[PDB]
């Protein structure tokens, strides 16, 4: 009946977060790890740990559906939480997990099918009366894209359907440049995902990347947990996420959250999900839905007081969202404060943001009032391999006023000490020192149009 053992098909800090949620819910936990991930923190943070993908690349080891399912069945896990990334959105993974009889902690399979493709997601937003970005219908060839550029005009944004995390995504304003962008996007789409579905759309200039956290229930209860602002981006990759969007007016934020709720209610969404929007001068446009727990769910947890991962596990258990989990009504969902998220990573801001590798000789972590710490593998003596993502530790500061949250993030970033590997901490310090970020009016072009952000000061570093 009720699940007792839970397996996490992920690594790093998200595995530890789900382990903490399962321990708080009284569920015994099971970890999986690759051979090159043998010294990861998440392996020893679980009750049972099993090696997966023996004789494979570590990324493919974590991506192996059959080995994870075999480990979950041999260990006796009744549920599989996929975390974020890797196989979190994989339709085949969730289908095979539900075929094996296990519980997949995530949305229903039709939601994964709809929101895996950007054309299908845009169509679903159209049936939900959520206005998307004006673009071409479906995925077109190069000449159909050129025709769209003819009728609607430059700029035109070229995005592959399966392109995620800025892989196949590239801007264009000239006809030759648009050919170059289509060529590169086709190469990236065939190489990474094997399907070259490219749709082109009008390029909004200076938008705000607003995203809304949604919790869905199997009974039909769907609530939002306010919105985050992920506008601070370097080359369309999120750097700093703030919540709520203090720059935006509260009524506008309510309209955006209500539109996300309307879309999720039309699709009948269940479990946790994030609806992403682009905001430009009182107009918001739907761009995608992330049907999983996101990396920056922590700041939503801080400003709403709602444990997102615990709610995910209880929804996968089938609990009622209000009666059994105990979440209040949507009008009673509180906005407790204003939180900032920064992921301290190994990529070198003085060396083109390439992920550095090495050994962590010393590691110092702040604490105190208003600080939340979510650490991956960043302990002293840990060897940072090039195999995995550069994420060392997510850190969040929360305060009633956004200015005090900025002050505490500055204190934390100056307090933080990782030596032996080179971090983006000077970059984060420079970004949060900026007045555009401090006023909350940062856009997605804020980083790329600010060369003063890259003037990292000399540090004495004696020792
Ligand atoms: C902690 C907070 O409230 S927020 C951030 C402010 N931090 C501090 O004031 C702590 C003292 N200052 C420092 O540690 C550093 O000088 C910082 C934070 C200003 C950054 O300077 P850095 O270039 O990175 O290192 P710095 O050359 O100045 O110091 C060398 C070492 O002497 C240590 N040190 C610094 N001040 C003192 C001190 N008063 N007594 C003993 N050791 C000290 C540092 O911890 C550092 O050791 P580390 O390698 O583990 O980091
Ligand atoms: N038509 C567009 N005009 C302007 N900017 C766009 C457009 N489409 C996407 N972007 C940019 O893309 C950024 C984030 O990318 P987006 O949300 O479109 O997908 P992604 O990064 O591929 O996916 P994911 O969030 O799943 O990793 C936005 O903050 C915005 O700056
Ligand atoms: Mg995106």
């Amino acid at each position: 009946s009720h699940m007792k053992k839970l397996l996490v098909a992920n690594r790093g800090e998200i595995a530890v977060r789900v382990f903490r949620a399962c321990n708080e819910l009284g569920l015994s936990t099971v970890a999986v790890y690759a051979r090159e991930d043998e010294y990861s923190v998440h392996r020893f943070k679980a009750d049972e740990s099993y090696l997966i993908g023996q004789g494979k690349k570590p990324i493919d080891a974590y991506l192996d559906i059959d080995d994870i399912i075999r480990v979950a069945l041999e260990s006796g896990a009744d549920a599989i939480h996929p975390g974020y990334g890797l196989l979190s959105e994989n339709l085949e993974f969730a289908t095979k997990v539900r075929a094996a009889g296990l519980v997949f902690v995530g949305p229903e399979l039709h939601h994964l099918d709809i929101f895996g493709d950007k054309i299908k997601a845009k169509a679903a937003a159209d049936e939900a009366k959520v206005p998307g970005i004006p673009g071409t219908n479906g995925a077109v060839d190069i000449d159909g894209a050129l025709e769209f550029a003819k009728t609607y005009g430059y700029p035109v944004m070229i995005k592959a359907a399966l392109g995620g995390g800025g892989r196949g995504m590239r801007v264009a304003r000239n006809d030759a440049e648009m050919h170059d962008g289509y060529a590169r996007a086709k190469s990236e789409a065939i190489g990474a995902f094997g399907s070259g579905e490219i749709y082109v759309e009008k390029y909004i200039e200076n938008p705000k990347h607003i995203e809304v956290q949604i919790l869905g229930d199997r009974h039909g209860n769907i609530i939002h947990l306010h919105e985050r602002d992920c506008s601070v981006q370097r080359r369309n990759q999120k750097v700093i996420e703030i919540a709520p969007a203090v720059g935006l007016s509260p009524d506008f934020r309510n309209e955006i959250c209500e539109a996300a709720v309307k879309l999720c209610k039309n699709v009948g969404y269940v479990n946790a999900g994030t609806v992403e929007f682009l905001v430009k001068d009182d107009k918001f446009y739907f761009i995608e839905v992330n049907p999983r727990v996101q990396v920056e769910h922590t700041i939503t947890e801080l400003i709403t007081g709602v444990d997102i991962v615990q709610a995910q596990i209880l929804i996968a258990q089938g609990k009622d969202l209000h009666r059994e989990i105990g979440l209040p009504a949507q009008s009673e969902i509180p906005l407790l404060g204003s939180a900032i998220q920064c992921r301290i990573t190994t990529e070198d801001p003085q060396n083109g943001f390439l992920p550095d590798t090495g050994k962590i000789d010393t590691y110092r972590s702040p604490g105190g009032f208003g600080i939340r710490l979510d650490v991956g593998n960043a302990y002293a003596g840990y060897e940072v391999t090039p195999y995995f993502d550069s994420l060392l530790v997510k850190v969040c500061t929360f305060a009633n006023e956004f200015s005090d949250s900025v002050r505490k993030m500055d204190r934390v970033l100056h307090e933080f000490r990782i030596r032996g590997v080179k971090t983006n901490i000077p970059f984060l310090i420079n970004v949060i020192a900026n007045e555009n970020f401090t006023s909350g009016q940062a856009t997605t072009t804020f980083i790329d149009n600010t060369p003063s952000l890259f003037n990292f000061p000399r540090l004495r570093d004696r020792g």
